[PDB]
């Protein structure tokens, strides 16, 4: 398990995370765009895959999200995350900018907040 994975997200909540990405109205995909979205403060929540190699592609994201007050969590597979983001390829990370379901997003963020201590 990579040092960048700071807490373990139950598979059920990982599924909800992938679903939140899949129904989002606007997202950023991959480490470069996600990093910019967090720096800009426009990301509502950041999803990071646990199997990114090299780990340095996303290792800085947890610190950065915490430093910008932006919630983040994990899913097991960059391939699953890219497919949820509507891609034909993997995505190391995704930032939800404009979500599909505001209530669902709010509940998901709360659940994540509980996991991260």
């Amino acid at each position: 398990m990579a040092v960048y994975v700071k807490f373990k997200v139950p598979e059920e909540i990982q599924k909800e995370l992938l679903d939140a990405v899949a129904k989002a109205q606007k997202i950023k995909k991959g480490a470069n765009e996600v990093t910019k979205a967090v720096e800009r403060g426009i990301a509502k929540l950041v999803i990071i895959a646990e199997d990114v190699k090299p780990e340095e592609v996303v290792a800085h994201l947890p610190y950065l999200c915490e430093e910008k007050g932006i919630p983040y969590a994990y899913v097991a597979s960059k391939q699953d995350l890219g497919k949820a983001a509507g891609l034909e390829v993997a995505a190391s990370s995704v930032a939800i900018i404009n979500e599909g379901d505001a209530e669902e997003l709010k509940v998901l963020i709360e659940k994540v907040n509980v996991l991260k201590q």
